[PDB]
């Protein structure tokens, strides 16, 4: 037939793949309709536990008017520029600068403009490959009363008590006290100690953690991400540098090698350099009530973090942190390709064309070589982010960590003024009591640091990016729907399997590369798992995700990258298929 | 309609798009079947213009057995596996030990084993997104006998006489011996003294460079490649780093601000050098006669090349060669979207959301944002690489510039020993009979330092990769269209008219970036065309491609990119459009 024809063909099989996939229907928690305004005489819903940043919120948290908020569901069900920008964002203006009038000095001092919703309307672009956006589901996101939000909160607390401490000391003495802390509160929380009973929703399930250990604190539940070091290789170690390769029986040494154990990436013929921008150590932000009302009204705190010079390889929690802060979206995944390029990892052995010159006669570039991997590892990414857009925006609508802090600290508060508010968190503010108290501390000397002799007692989630989250919801994350579809697309192109000889740590005192202690085998497959791990989990240290968001938008980018996956196979005449690990552990081929 | 009928519905609208594109007829030049056996008995074509790079050769650079090209040629059409691996790939085999025969001592010392076509049945993939690999024609590619063949092997004879002059020192009287020679040589050229005559293919007349001067001498002929520095601002320059924001009126400044005037691009939180490997200056590849021999009979010698250590910003034509040699696919033009999302240049005007948050009340992330962008600059390079290998393989199958030199040393060297072989190239030999000395000259020294005390004289193409040019034809030329498309969709995506204030040039002494001397105004489309300009050059100073490979490649890129962004714009609920300013001067609205 012809080859246009074909083409074409071929693309409509492909959109008939994706349309008969069906679609899963995303059903929220009910959240957003089931709180209401406390006044006896408002029967309006509260929508606290909904995303409402950037409506005008009133002293505690929670929105002045309930239909800003309607509104802002419509136009982000709607998609319409004018009803995106008819939408009210931000306080009130003044009628002089027209500047909005911010609770917080600090806010008006900068002359802060509102920031606007990142892609509202994201979910309703429609996808010229893989699964559309609202083709796949997560599951409901957990409510604010239930163990799920008081066990990801505390971690949210911990992460960010704990932002200062390496990732390398997690079971030094040093850091011992704040660990075992740690680990006492989140094995004292039922969503931790005990375990889901039969008829719980198969993604509660799933996503449970068991006993909080050192082994796996802060940890994701991604096979291989709890088994070896904290950090995935491909987010600290460098790669074999050029001129390291092996030419027939002749193995050439990069006169730069050393550069792959100082974390420096082959990046073509350039380098990418692991080591991060040091965030300001100890300085968290929007630990003060008005400042964080000012975020919760659009803020633009971007950019507002200060940076120690230089840059060092991930050591502290604070570290990540600012890794997921500016990663360009497939960034850590890019880099994990680039590293196992460079290094040599084998792709795929059910790719065609794998097998040595001497036997297919056909190197591997543009398809099943290193091209196709690093396009559809970059490609998979604008994908399972339209895909969690619709997560967050059209379904869920989650409010971030932030809010939930802010809803916290407001019901902790509210006693200390004679006031009773926000019931929802009141199990999250009693079972939390100790994680709150540091808090506690921490965002007094936090507030004084900022500026505040005698700051109000600020329970508030310690935030590592001025900004706070993003300005989306947080359910799901995009940070980690991008990890596990770029982390499947290199699990399904590479080999996966491969066994990673050389495992490295963050040396716990200098900035290098030491030889970890873990002496059992680490897989390709698990190290990039464990940098999904790391990449959600490090929004989750930044405050601006739970856990719980970061697991099931790892299946959504999972679930993205596999119809992608199954979808482009359509277009190769060659008899292969991807070895594709998936996350619960089975194997897809593709 | 249903959404997943709706998705369904755009991606069968965008196949529907790309269908009646066409399919614009690809036309080779006729060279596979015109040049025969000089063999009198013998009425076989030679195939000594087509790439011919793995099938077995004779002495002289030309096939043994044109049936194995045409089994070659067989393979590329069917695509199977299994006739890809039934072809003849290397010289004869040794029955002992299972490695090839090579003719240089070099490739038998190293036991050096076949390398493969890098997917020479790629043209046959099919494309879910953008124009089909086949839908779109680059012109027939000149012939060994054009004037455009000569003055191009001029310039690649040229570029590796001068692969050790650096780009800030065109005009500098130390190399004003050689700048002067090349232009007089070049201008000496009736392809570029003469102009097109009328009835010229337009293709020709669109690609034919005119008198070469200093300011222009190996530069492309893209809008904005020719005004300023050589080098692109984004392939030397870094970019804002993390910390370095306006937060409302306060403007902090990063602690690494510095790292930008470095050539260190933020790379989200971590950091791109725009440093690349030195390769070692001086050394030149496939000057011998033998080794070139055992290239073309597919020696791997791929990683072959020695480096000093560190980095350092482009300064030399070796270093822009070795830039091109390794880069991952889009890796300049990531790095250019990289710079450009950092230094916060506009989006494209007439993408929706790109005012202020307080007018549109929308960030852009996902769609016409960071992510976005990024995402598409990065999957048009695999599509463009697909259409760029139907052209190589399917179509025009050119041989390399590293095989015209070879036919051109072997024609030379035929009436020496008393013979006469290869009369197409007599016009190259004879037009560029300085440049020929030279380069003979530039051989007999490396191959003195490859190993020979006395080597024949050659006047072989100097390589500046070992393995000289990738297993694929060189019309056109992957590198090219993958810098054609990816600047595409960066001039398309951001405001490509916004004009760079600071202008900076790699230092004449040192490896730093000093403003640049250049007194007029570059703009980001014109640095992105400098970009494209840059990459295809630099495989033309490789060379392993000849300058017409190289504006096609990028001329087909364009057009890959633009498909792709009028399928995506279906995507699109947003009212808004890409101002693409294209190679030819015309901006297109999509
Ligand atoms: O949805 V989030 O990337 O803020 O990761
Ligand atoms: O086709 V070439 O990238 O060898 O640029
Ligand atoms: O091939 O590149
Ligand atoms: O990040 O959002
Ligand atoms: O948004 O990211
Ligand atoms: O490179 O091809
Ligand atoms: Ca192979
Ligand atoms: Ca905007």
């Amino acid at each position: 037939q012809s080859r246009a024809k074909a083409s074409f063909d071929t693309r409509v099989a492909a959109a008939e793949l994706a349309l008969n996939r069906g679609v899963v229907p995303s059903f929220a928690n009910g959240e957003e309709l089931l709180y209401r305004n406390p006044d006896p005489d408002n029967t309006d819903p509260s929508f606290i536990a909904s995303f409402t940043k950037g409506l005008p919120h009133d002293d505690n948290g929670a929105i002045i008017d309930p239909d800003d908020f309607l509104a802002f569901v419509r136009a982000i069900n709607s998609g319409d520029e004018k009803e995106i920008a008819d939408l009210t964002l931000g306080p009130a203006r003044d009628p002089e600068t027209g500047l909005p009038i911010w609770r917080s000095d600090l806010a008006n001092s900068l002359e802060l403009e509102v920031r606007g919703w990142e892609n509202s309307s994201a979910g309703l672009t429609f996808d010229l490959e893989g699964p559309d956006a609202q083709s796949i589901a997560m599951p409901p996101a957990p409510v604010l009363t239930s163990p799920e939000l008081v066990a990801e909160i505390a971690e949210l607390y911990l992460m960010a008590l704990g932002r200062e401490i390496e990732f390398s000391e997690f079971d030094s003495p040093k850091n011992a006290e704040y660990i075992q802390f740690a680990i006492d509160q989140l094995n004292g929380l039922e969503w931790f100690n005990t375990p889901a009973k039969l008829g719980d929703p198969p993604a509660e399930i799933r996503r449970r953690r068991g006993e909080v250990t050192v082994g796996n604190l802060f940890r994701g539940i991604l096979p291989g991400s709890e088994v070896g070091p904290y950090l995935s290789q491909y987010i600290i170690v460098g790669s074999k540098q050029i001129g390291s390769a092996t030419v027939g029986n002749k193995t050439l040494v990069s006169p730069n090698a050393a550069d792959e154990f100082d974390g420096e990436i082959a990046y073509g013929s350039i380098t990418i350099s692991q080591r991060v921008r040091i965030a300001t150590p100890g300085r968290d932000f929007m630990t003060d009530l008005k400042v964080f009302l000012d975020v919760q009204d659009a803020a633009d705190f971007r950019g507002f973090e200060s940076y120690e010079p230089g840059a060092r390889l991930i050591r502290t929690i604070r570290d990540l942190a600012t890794w997921v802060h500016f990663d360009a979206l497939y960034e850590a995944y890019l880099n994990a390709c680039l590293i196992l390029l460079a290094n040599g990892v084998p792709f795929d052995p059910n790719l065609p064309f794998q097998q040595e010159d001497k036997l297919d006669n056909q190197d591997v570039f543009v398809n099943f070589g290193s091209a196709h991997v690093l396009s559809l590892v970059t490609e998979v990414a604008t994908r399972a982010l339209k895909a969690v857009r619709y997560q967050k925006f059209n379904i869920h609508r989650r409010l971030r960590p932030e809010a939930t802090g802010g809803l916290i600290s407001v019901n902790k508060i509210a006693p200390q003024k004679g006031e009773s508010i926000f019931p929802e968190v009141d199990l999250a503010v009693e079972e939390l009591g100790d994680i709150l108290e540091k808090a506690e501390i921490s965002n007094r000397k936090q507030n004084i640091a900022d500026g505040d002799p005698d700051p109000d007692p600020s329970f508030l989630l310690p935030m590592a990016f001025a900004e706070g989250s993003p300005f989306h919801p947080s359910y799901g994350s995009g940070h980690a729907v991008v990890a596990g579809a770029c982390v499947t697309i290199l699990k399904a192109f590479f080999d996966s399997g491969i066994e990673i000889d050389q495992v490295f740590e963050v040396d716990k005192d200098e900035d290098k590369l030491v030889k970890s202690s873990f002496k059992g085998t680490l897989t390709v497959a698990g190290e990039l798992n464990k940098l999904a791990d790391n990449i959600a989990i490090g929004r989750n240290m930044a405050g601006v995700h739970y856990f719980s968001d970061q697991f099931e938008s790892l299946l959504l980018g999972e679930q993205v990258a596999i119809g992608i996956l199954e979808e482009q196979s359509l277009t190769y005449g060659e008899n292969f298929f991807f070895n594709l690990p998936k996350f619960d552990g089975t194997t897809i081929q593709i």
